């Protein structure tokens, strides 16, 4: 059931999603061309234990192998850590980090940009990261999440890319996965009106080309179909009265923390 956050709670939302904000701080002069996502989930995961004296949520979660998942160009999501698998020059890799800190967890992504970007490659990205600040401007008190999922589709397929349909953003708190779940895309099915104290993700999957995605036999790698590039990037927001707060705003983030509609 969708719960609304103490004041208590909220704080330590902050201070979880603080924590998986600075992770993403943390490895970003570690992502270049040579490099095996192996390691950089080794390097992320000493430093969500050691440093931050918090755990990986993702490490274990229905089976998972590894504390952070790495997806590289083609790849949808829940790529493994490899340590044979090395970024090379051009790559897009999104690396998603949820790390848990007094009960609770906080829970983002984004995209890096391995070596000389390509200009496609730069734009489903950048565009992927506007899908979510276009949704995250909407969030207040009396929409519909429908609506917020109807604007980031429309945006999207503008620009001729398409929304992954299987997965979506989601209710988050003391749980990983909590409900509402946060659809990406319209749907007839989803009807939730946002109140103050909600904590939920966005987290929209994007596809240069097909949405259809194929899942490979290691039982967890996701990738597009026809094989064209994904891109995703997500935040844990908390919804105020008169808007939200971003709890794992970031450095390089070109938005605001706090997103005032008075
Ligand atoms: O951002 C998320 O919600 C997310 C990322 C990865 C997962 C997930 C979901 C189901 C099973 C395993 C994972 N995981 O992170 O290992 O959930
Ligand atoms: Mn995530
Ligand atoms: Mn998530
Ligand atoms: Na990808």
């Amino acid at each position: 059931a969708i719960s609304i956050k103490t004041p208590e709670d909220i704080e330590k939302m902050r201070v979880a999603g603080r924590l998986a904000a600075e992770v993403l701080e943390m490895i970003e002069p570690y992502v270049k061309p040579g490099v095996s996502t192996g390691e950089l989930d080794r390097i992320c995961n000493d430093y969500i234990v050691n440093e931050q004296h918090a755990v990986s949520a993702c490490l274990g979660y229905h089976g998972y192998p590894k504390s952070v998942c790495i997806s590289i160009n083609e790849v949808v999501c829940h790529g493994i850590p490899d340590d044979a698998k090395l970024l090379k020059d051009g790559d897009i890799v999104n690396i998603d980090v949820t790390v848990i800190k007094d009960g609770f967890h906080g829970d983002t992504s984004k995209m890096f940009i391995v070596g000389k970007p390509t200009i496609m490659g730069e734009r489903l990205c950048r565009i992927t990261q506007e899908s979510l600040y276009l949704a995250l401007r909407m969030v207040k008190p009396g929409i519909n999440l429908r609506e917020i999922g109807a604007a980031i589709q429309k945006f999207v397929e503008a620009e001729g890319f398409s929304v992954v349909r299987e997965y979506c953003g989601h209710g988050i708190g003391r749980g990983f996965h909590e409900e509402p779940q946060v659809l990406h895309y319209d749907s007839r099915e989803t009807n939730v009106v946002l109140k103050p104290g909600m904590t939920f993700t966005i987290e929209p999957m994007v596809n240069a080309g097909k949405k259809e995605i194929r899942t490979m036999k290691d039982g967890w790698t996701v990738k597009t179909k026809d094989r064209s590039l994904s891109a995703q990037y997500e935040h844990t927001i908390v919804v105020t009265d008169n808007g939200c707060e971003i709890l794992t705003l970031r450095k390089d983030d070109t938005i605001p923390a706090i997103i005032s509609h008075d």
